[PDB]
């Protein structure tokens, strides 16, 4: 699990990277999940997060 708010930051930076919070917290996770970082990392590479990930929005 999670705590708080990494929870509150799997929500929001599933919100920020619009993927599925899945790929949103294996982002997330591997990027320390210090928000920002996920940003950098989702929106570094955005065009090759898979669309399952990058989802309807």
């Amino acid at each position: 699990r999670l705590n708080p708010v990494q929870l509150e930051l799997l929500n929001k930076l599933h919100l920020e990277t619009k993927l599925n919070a899945e790929y949103t917290f294996m982002l997330a996770e591997q990027s320390n999940w210090n928000y920002e970082v996920a940003i950098k990392g989702f929106q570094s590479s955005m065009n090759g997060i898979p669309r399952e990930a990058f989802v309807q929005f």
